[PDB]
């Protein structure tokens, strides 16, 4: 049987500048994301968020699609540079009025609002003052989830405070890959300590003036064996350690990794006792994203890791070349449940995946077969890990629509509804029609 | 084409005593007319009875928490006059009124509106013995058993109908005997559907006296249509439509007795007291629909009373019992209630539903019952239709929340959305259950 | 002049938990501001304090009997938040809530209706050093607290109260600090004000969303009559109105507040945004009066703030509190208030009595009180007046029950129409009790 427990919630999830477009309108900020598309080579093909799948315009569209999907849970970031233009300071109503009647709209539906706080988009006026290497971030970002706080309290229960802080660090100021297009291991290890001080302040200030559950959104890609050479091992500790350890053990209180002393070398600092006070500020819940698995080898070229990934050529693969391989959630499930010591509710906040999916429906419909597969063998390698006592209360497909997979376009489709981008017609998809039922039979469509 | 329904639109389920309950003469509960029918060989197909039936009186609880998972708004459920007044004069049993009270108490924890019928079919054998429904007495009788209800459940039961389907209680009980009390005379059956309104009026005002809430009466209506142009055969449509479906409405809404009804009883017919259409035409906050089909009479000489007999519509699907399918008929029959009772007066469908054949045990875990499925839908979206041309419909209850004894036809005879393993008691819902939970849900909005 | 009330007019008794219960830091309860202030010495005359009271939650059965004797029909009770949710905000009391879940069932099944009040004025010690009423989250708090209340007493107390007197919550509590929490500030006061009313508008809401029945502010008036034809005396008369009679009523009638309150607290006065008033209008079923006395004001430049002072008026007797007797200024007041909310608005007098010297233990078994028998035969017809000018007056509450602690001024005051011996705790119902009675019993005849 594949009956999942009971209050078990499905959902969807998307962020503010992957859907949105309208990234002025209405006293809107620019963000650093507004800078980094517009700027030559930094997006495949020359892609923008200027329009997306115009989300801000065709949100009760959107919201009939949740409902045709049987969604109980909509996850959403807010853009804060929408709320906040130059990121402190005075607020811009319209924007607010927005995410407003968005969550009463949601609520009206009858699905369960997941808001988070921060999913890459930082205001352009902060990244000026430095942005996340700027240790005073931790307090606009308080301010920043204060406002939103109070202004949804009794509407928004689950909050996230951070999306993915290995992917901020890591693209956005280790290898350049995303926004603000840093490249520096010094810059790094800042970024990464700042941004896990934000949390804590956003949590604190939670406490002081929120209402409900807080927690982080990690995503955490397991790094499996490629032989038993030892500087293969050792490579698939650094691997490890830069990317699924560095920020979970700070958050539970067992400070940094060793192996990030030889990851980031003359680059590592030590930070105040303090600081990791403020960071593992407790939390109500967590939210794991997760796609895929690597295996990694010794790789004494590669910066800063000094290690590269395996290709596993016995499975296949997705068009943003992930791996497909089930037991590797349900092993991270495990994982991570060890690591929490069993006691904070966890939540899949993403799960999902890319294939070629056709720029126009045909005749209706979008036939997505292997999309449809990823979803029935991890949704099983959910029920898996239940079975085994991960305390798992939900599961959110990235994502809702067709978006803007930021530096590589709208070339990569995760949508469970596809999204016409010359038209913005939308359409569901087989893997979006199958989820339906996923969520109706609550599981026994498995069996 | 959107199917969205009104705001506050009520969806339930409904049932009977005698047909889920069982336990029927236990914890002090009387002897009913049902009791005494239901044990006279050949009155029922393959000697059932309802003594156990759906063994509601023990498994309620369970039976809520299927109503919480088919997300039902309300129920609606008859209460056993002998299982509260054994008699049915006199002395009330206090374990047969605490069942009811603990099931009401149990639905409005649930959440769920508690529609409570008086009287459907089971009439106290006490009381039968005493001439039943051809002693008017009996409207004094029925008003004072109304009343240990109305005092008992004032303020937690705010709907309240009177009499379900007089036309089945006089016509199959009274005038042909294939119902309980099993009598066959039409001089009989002129008195039996005179004095059910007579009750109905003075439950009416008893409510007026001492009840809080609405009141109103339960109509089954099944619209004749015309078989061809041959002017007999609309004078047979008139004689069957005037006996079933305007017998009991007219005098209701004080139009006194269709005049035909004079040629369809003949020397049964009778003139009754002016007052007593006073008190039958006793103002009313609410009326119940059962729908289930139509008829296309056409003459026939032979056929006692009406000289009428249905013609078969084999263009249709007909159901186990051999009711035609075909919803629009639903639609014109709310618009048709809706013009005579003026449209002053709110309606909601109280029963609606289809019988097909299921096999008696789940097949893994689960029913698929395709063609009810289609009548469910088909019907819902003609209900939509009548509320499009101005019908004043508050609700929508589907016969029937679970398999039960279909009275005489037994348990042959499947109108459970749930399905009942009479072996084992286990329920399973159907296919036509999930669907119809999927409708409450999306207030209608799947049908589009 | 015969006097008998309308049918359905309820007859009750009314109490408040602070000032009966005792036992208030027991069984999980929180610590209030009246637990704070009544252990402060120089608040409470003889350090009276509520510790003991009248013993209720030990007696509340004894107490049932005692309004059966009396023939109540209705009794109008208050809920201690902090012994419900012992820190305002976050978990529940089981054992303080399973008192009046036992409270409510004893009183149904005496056929007593229980009328509820959410507040009167014990506000969780916990809330308080979160600014009390001076912070605007307050009014999300008491939201919270109302759906307790709301969902666990469904269908069981159908009459709720908001807020028990505004005005003496603020200017006792804020304004003069005769009361807890003992503020003495024109700035705490006005704010204070606005967010009761807010916490008022937000419980409506919340009871909308998940509530059953009907819910409504209870509000205390005392009309202001002229002192003479001096036109300072009438601009002191209009500024003592302003701020005791309209300061909250207006407001709630969707008239924003008096224009006088302006000169009252002059630089201590603010403007509030406008959707705050949207939600303190909320739309109401029903609103109770608290009536006692009138006032004849007159100049007072040095009395702060409304620069007004009451004229003793010698010519009429005076209770032990120092209010003048004068029953048709209640008449009056009822007409007054009918006229303020348009006629629309179901009215009830949640409290009307008099404090008079009773000894402290019964005499042969007997409390022989005259003028409170007085007050209650002038004041009760003054009713029956109110209703035969068209205020739709739909039941009448006396204040007290039990003679209780009267707060600040503690258990010198006695309004019970039971006495109470505070040595013994032994009840014994006064004649003013033996009349109400027998007023209830003739449903107003006795006074014929
Ligand atoms: O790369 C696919 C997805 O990965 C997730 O981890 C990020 O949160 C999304 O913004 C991104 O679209
Ligand atoms: O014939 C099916 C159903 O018909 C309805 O009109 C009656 O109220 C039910 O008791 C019966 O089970
Ligand atoms: O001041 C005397 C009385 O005033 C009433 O309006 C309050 O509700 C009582 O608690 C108090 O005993």
């Amino acid at each position: 049987s594949y009956r999942f427990p009971e209050g078990f919630l499905w959902g969807a999830a998307t962020a503010a500048y992957q859907i949105e477009g309208s990234s002025m309108a209405d006293g809107a900020g620019e963000s650093i994301w507004d800078r980094f598309s517009h700027t030559p080579g930094n997006m495949k093909d020359g892609d923008t968020g200027d329009v997306a799948c115009d989300h801000y315009n065709r949100w009760r569209e959107d919201i009939e699609l949740m409902k045709r999907l049987n969604l109980q849970a909509y996850r959403f970031s807010v853009s804060w540079s929408r709320v906040i233009p130059q990121g402190r300071g005075a607020i811009n109503p319209k924007g607010l009025a927005f995410y407003d009647r968005l969550v009463d709209g949601l609520l009206e539906a009858g699905i369960e609002p997941l808001a988070t706080l921060y999913h890459w988009d930082l205001p352009a006026a902060l990244d000026d003052r430095g942005g996340w290497l700027n240790p005073d971030i931790a307090d606009w970002f308080a301010d920043y989830g204060q406002v939103l706080f109070e202004k949804f309290k009794g509407r928004v229960k689950t909050w996230g405070t951070i999306n993915e802080p290995w992917c901020i660090v890591d693209g956005g100021y280790l290898h350049g890959a995303l926004a603000p297009g840093h490249r520096s291991a010094y810059e790094a290890v800042i970024a990464g300590h700042n941004v896990l001080r934000a949390h804590g302040a956003a949590v604190r200030r939670f406490r002081e003036v929120g209402e409900g559950q807080i927690g982080i959104v990690l995503n955490i890609e397991p790094k499996y064996p490629a032989s038993d050479k030892p500087e293969d091992e050792a490579a698939r500790r650094r691997a490890e350690a830069q990317m699924n350890r560095w920020f979970l053990d700070p958050l539970m209180g067992r400070g940094y990794p060793e192996e990030l002393t030889d990851v980031y070398g003359a680059a590592w600092r030590e930070f105040p006792k303090e600081d990791f006070e403020l960071i593992a500020e407790p939390t109500d819940w967590m939210g794991l994203n997760w796609y895929t698995r690597a295996v990694p080898e010794n790789a004494p070229d590669a910066w800063p890791t000094r290690s590269r990934p395996v290709r596993q050529t016995q499975h296949a693969h997705t068009e943003t070349g992930w791996e497909v391989y089930p037991p590797a959630l349900t092993d991270t499930l495990v994982w991570l449940s060890e690591q929490t010591g069993g006691k904070l509710p966890l939540m899949v906040t993403e799960n999902g995946s890319a294939w070629y999916d056709p720029p126009h429906a045909i005749d209706g419909r979008i036939h997505d077969p292997m999309r449809v597969h990823y979803l029935q063998t991890h949704i099983k390698a959910l029920h898996d890990a239940i079975g085994k006592g991960v305390d798992l209360r939900g599961y959110m497909v990235w994502s809702l629509l067709d978006n803007l997979e930021w530096s590589l376009g709208y070339s990569k489709r995760f949508g469970i509804v596809h999204v016409n981008f010359a038209t913005q017609e939308r359409t569901i998809k087989d893997s979006g029609l199958f989820y339906a039922e996923v969520i109706k039979t609550h599981g026994d469509v498995l069996n």
